[PDB]
């Protein structure tokens, strides 16, 4: 015998209080017992609470599919929207039972501080963070990763987490060392309004800056889907060897090759060449050329150049003769054809103006579709087009589609030029629509500025911008791919044969029948029976659009929580155990198991690791904050309204506290896994990461529980 024992709230002290050895374990081990099976029913629990604080907080649309039978079908389809509130919204709920234990502890034991409430706070908070995260690193696939996106973003959550943990130490030790003082414990539920204001802008925030691609996954719920983030998927004759000549204007000088055949090609020649107008105009458009081309003794070939001069006047299609005559051989005589029509392309403007097809089919998911244009027959010379957008199937002015018009101007030299438009995701399974992107004459610039040398100059000037054929757009607005699959699945799987004649409350009965009419199952749920059974008499499914079950749940949380209160004090300060250990060992993984399976499908699921963090960040800062705010807020002003100081025990929880903030800052730096980008993502792909982090974290959790319970057992500690 080594203590005695204190009253409840609702069970009793047991009678005799002091047996032999023989005894002073029996009751304690049925103690043990009774607190794991009513920490199943919390789990069970806190499952339905959670799965019923996701059904508001959503929206949901409706559906209908035509069947091809010749009928059609009309229901309506919540979409759990995944913002940032609604993951403050469960690491809240998924942590009902340590805030209420923490309520009722204060109000129980005489308005006098019960140390149960945050020592199993610590030890919960610890917990989940060195063995959630454990789990959300080798939980994830073979070899993957998740790896964190808005890693922006962890820095605060988990600066503010941490925080908190260090604030405890604040208020009970450094501004008074032993008191929790009327004006703090207030604060310390203010900053709870500071998370949700922070969840409520900061979701806005990302939200307008992200058109990111939403990927939907079907919900453990009846008929819900959980859209997120993820990524968007023998005579030498001369002669013209060719007697006309194909060139550019561009180029400038241009090669004539006039080739010497058959004859003695030993004799050197000497031939005069000489240039000479054809459709072509000297000084303007290309240069009279004239001389003496030589042969030496064996050739075959020789070459020639003549300039040609290139403007910003699209002439057209124009001509030159260079002529040949006076062969000399010094067997041998000038070839037919000595005389090569060299024949140009002018290409001095812009012309052809037209769109790459007149119809597209383009889904609403891109949000920003971007379509090009198309030039021919050159680009020189500037041009100002105008683009216009015109309804059509649905109806736009930016309601299904932004509809805006306007004009785009084309740069000099500019071939290819994409115009964007921005499109909604209206969240909706729907068919086709069409829509018009008609374009109208550009605007040209030449130069700035805006007898038949004039007369042939607008000949010329004829080149100007005009349309091409596609010159009107029809694009046809889809269906979002991975949600019309996701639908199908879905209704392939459920959501068959609906009417709200009796939903659940005759068939959330069912299933003990439905479970037990392989041999594994059995044991695996005749522990849960009577658990299940008792769950589906009073929370109701949601009659009341998802407020009939969090309206009741909440008092099946605050019923199992008094009794694992009274339990876990009752068994503490039994077998002699001091009460503060059995939160951070015992109760604390058995208040946030829902946390883990949460955190733990979360990270198996989706394709990040944000949320799966999200919640352990969540959880940690809600639980401090809000438990303490509300127990040590009435608290205080119990003791205010007659005059009392609360005088709460300054040591037992700081060593606790600090040392979780020296394993935090640990587990913090740890997570960002030295030289990461070989080292795989956050989660999953490297062995060795994925199986020795994990291990780390396990052994840094049972060091804190090791140190808080030695700590509490010889209490000789630097502290
Ligand atoms: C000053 C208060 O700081 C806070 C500290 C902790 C808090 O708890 C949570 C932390 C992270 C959460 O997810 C973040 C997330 C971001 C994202 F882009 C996509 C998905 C996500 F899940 C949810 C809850 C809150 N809400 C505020």
């Amino acid at each position: 015998g080594s203590y005695y024992c204190k009253k409840g709230v609702i069970l009793p002290i047991w009678e005799p209080q002091d047996p032999s050895f023989g005894d002073k374990i029996a009751r304690a081990t049925v103690y043990f017992v009774a607190m794991v099976y009513m920490f199943l029913g919390v789990s069970i629990i806190a499952d339905r609470f959670m799965s019923s604080i996701e059904v508001i907080t959503s929206q949901e649309k409706e559906i209908t599919i035509k069947k091809p039978n010749g009928e059609t079908t009309k229901t309506t389809v919540r979409i759990w929207n995944e913002t940032v509130s609604n993951l403050t919204l469960m690491a809240l709920g998924s942590s009902a039972p340590e805030i209420l234990l923490s309520v009722i502890e204060v109000c129980g034991h005489n308005f006098t501080a019960g140390d149960l409430g945050p020592s199993t706070i610590v030890g919960s908070a610890a917990f989940n963070m060195f063995i959630i995260i454990a789990l959300c690193v080798y939980v994830v696939p073979d070899g993957e990763t998740r790896k964190i996106k808005h890693l922006r973003v962890f820095f605060v959550t988990a600066a503010w987490s941490i925080f908190a943990y260090t604030w405890l130490y604040i208020i009970l030790s450094v501004i008074s060392p032993g008191v929790v003082e009327v004006w703090e414990g207030l604060l310390t539920f203010f900053f709870f309004p500071i998370c949700v204001v922070f969840a409520w802008v900061a979701d806005r925030r990302l939200l307008f800056y992200k058109y990111v691609y939403k990927r939907y996954r079907a919900g453990k719920q009846r008929g819900m889907i959980i859209e997120h983030e993820g990524d968007r998927p023998p005579v030498s004759k001369i002669f013209f060897e060719q007697g006309t000549y194909q060139c550019l204007e561009n180029c400038g000088t241009v090669a004539l090759t006039i080739i010497r055949r058959g004859g003695d090609l030993t004799n050197t020649v000497f031939v005069d060449f000489r240039t000479e107008d054809g459709t072509a105009n000297a000084g303007s458009d290309y240069e009279f050329t004239e001389g003496t081309v030589v042969f030496k003794p064996g050739d075959t070939q020789k070459e020639i150049r003549v300039g040609i001069i290139d403007d910003d006047i699209f002439e057209e299609d124009e001509n030159f003769l260079v002529h040949l005559s006076n062969v000399k051989v010094s067997l041998a005589c000038l070839g037919s054809p000595s005389t090569a029509t060299v024949t140009i392309f002018d290409d001095d403007h812009a012309g052809i103006f037209t769109f790459e097809e007149p119809v597209t089919h383009v889904s609403e998911s891109i949000g920003i579709m971007e379509v090009k244009v198309l030039r021919t027959s050159g680009a020189r010379g500037n041009v100002i087009v105008p683009y216009k957008t015109i309804e059509g199937t649905a109806r736009g002015g930016g309601e299904d589609f932004e509809d805006t018009c306007g004009e785009l101007e084309f740069q000099n030299d500019e071939i290819v030029k994409i115009i964007t438009i921005r499109i909604f995701d209206r969240e909706e399974y729907e068919k086709e629509c069409s829509f018009s992107l008609v374009l109208e004459e550009p605007k040209w610039i030449r130069r700035g500025m805006k007898s038949k040398e004039e007369e042939e100059r607008r000949i010329a000037e004829m080149g100007r911008p005009i349309l091409g054929e596609h010159t009107k757009l029809e694009v046809i607005i889809e269906e979002s791919y991975e949600f019309k699959s996701t639908v199908d699945k879905l209704i392939k799987k459920t959501n068959l044969a609906l009417v709200v004649g009796t939903n659940s409350w005759r068939e959330q009965f069912i299933e003990a029948i439905t479970v037990s009419a392989s041999c594994f199952d059995y044991v695996m749920h005749f522990l849960t029976v009577f658990w299940k059974v008792l769950f589906a008499f009073v929370p109701p499914t949601e009659y009341w659009n998802g407020w009939a079950c969090f309206i009741v749940s909440i008092l099946m949380i605050g019923l199992l929580t008094a009794f694992i209160g009274d339990l876990a004090s009752h068994f503490g300060c039994t077998i002699g155990l001091k009460d503060s250990v059995t939160a951070v060992v015992f109760v604390a993984l058995g208040t946030s198991v829902p946390d883990t399976f949460a955190s733990k499908v979360a990270a198996t699921q989706d394709q990040y690791a944000d949320a799966s963090i999200g919640n352990v960040t969540g959880s940690n800062a809600v639980n401090v904050f809000l438990g303490i705010g509300v127990a040590w807020s009435i608290a205080a002003i119990y003791h205010a309204a007659n005059g009392e100081q609360f005088k709460v025990s300054p040591g037992t929880l700081a060593f606790s506290v600090t040392l979780f903030t020296i394993f935090a800052f640990i587990n913090v730096g740890v997570l960002l896994y030295r030289r990461r980008p070989e080292i795989g993502g956050e989660l999953g792909g490297p062995r060795t990461a994925k199986l020795l982090t994990s291990c780390l974290f396990v052994l840094l959790w049972l060091l804190y529980i090791f140190f808080s319970s030695l700590e509490a057992y010889c209490h000789i500690k630097g502290f």
